[PDB]
């Protein structure tokens, strides 16, 4: 059922270029300090130079009144890595950071502000009068929703994040606030007491952050009420930035997916999309989900029937 038709307008490739050259500032700011990295990322921040910047990718700071971030947020950025480095609190310190974790940069850098917005949006659920049912799925320590919160909130809605993690969820339960409810999968599992539960569920620059999208996909489905609507988006091209911002991790940019290859994930998911704006930068999807004939209720009517 994999519709694509996709408005590609919004992006351009001066979105590329103005984060090439936040990759310009930002290598500007590591490459004063890279001894704090190990010697196999030290060496990659001189090949990313040699791919972004002066090297690869020369524009001007017109990036920086681009990306909604100004040179005062790329000094917190600049500052706050190497601050992260000179720990040795990799991984988990890029990701309980606003200005680093790899999705909180995706929301605002490759437009993905745009992308949360229109993310934030397909809830009527204050129009409706209504029981609206969200999970967030690609939560970790959340630190993108605080980019939409102030209306990501709205009357009516009901509200739930999820990660394979306590520890992030702890802090996304902290930072993002405590009339949200937060859940994770605990040790990396559902409890099926969820299953049904939410007309609507989240994913947000971080489907490549699953071993495969048939991971979130097929979680997704059935945490979904049944015939719920997903609502996605994810990093298509990986960032200039996130060549700092995602592969600080030193995890395999082989993660990252095509357009065309999630619709046909998304069909092996049995969803039927919509793929609707940000594009390659960002790309918004919305899908249907089936008739699953799955609830908690039904699981255990399983119980009671056998």
């Amino acid at each position: 059922e994999g519709s694509m038709d996709l408005p590609a307008a919004q992006p351009f490739a001066g979105l590329a270029e103005a984060e090439a050259v936040l990759t310009r500032e930002i290598l500007g700011a590591l490459l004063e300090a890279p001894l704090e990295l190990d010697d196999g990322l030290r060496r990659r921040w001189l090949d990313w130079l040699a791919d972004s910047a002066a090297s690869a990718l020369p524009s001007l700071d017109e990036a920086l009144r681009r990306l909604g971030w100004q040179a005062a947020g790329l000094t917190a950025m600049g500052n706050a890595l190497r601050g992260l480095l000179a720990g040795e609190q990799a991984p988990a310190a890029l990701l309980l950071d606003p200005w680093l974790a790899p999705q909180a940069v995706a929301a605002r850098l490759p437009d993905g502000r745009e992308a949360l917005a229109r993310l934030l949006e397909a809830l009527p659920t204050p129009a409706a009068g209504e029981r609206l049912r969200v999970a967030v799925l690609d939560t970790r320590a959340g630190l993108w929703l605080d980019q939409g919160m102030a209306s990501l909130l709205r009357p009516g809605l009901e509200l739930t994040l999820f990660e394979r993690s306590r520890v992030l969820l702890d802090a996304a339960a902290t930072r993002l606030p405590e009339r949200i409810v937060v859940q994770a999968l605990d040790d990396g599992l559902l409890p099926a007491e969820h299953l049904g539960r939410y007309d609507r569920v989240i994913s947000f620059a971080a489907l490549h952050a699953y071993e495969a999208s048939r991971e979130g996909l097929a979680l997704a489905a059935a945490l979904l009420r049944p015939q719920g609507r997903l609502l996605l988006v994810d990093l298509l091209c990986e960032s200039p930035l996130a060549l700092l911002g995602a592969a600080l991790l030193d995890d395999r940019p082989l993660r990252l997916a095509e357009l065309p290859s999630l619709l046909a994930d998304l069909a092996a998911a049995g969803l039927a999309p919509r793929c609707l704006w940000r594009s390659e930068r960002i790309a918004l999807v919305e899908a249907l989900a089936p008739g699953l004939g799955l609830d908690a209720a039904a699981l255990q009517a399983g119980l009671e029937q056998r």
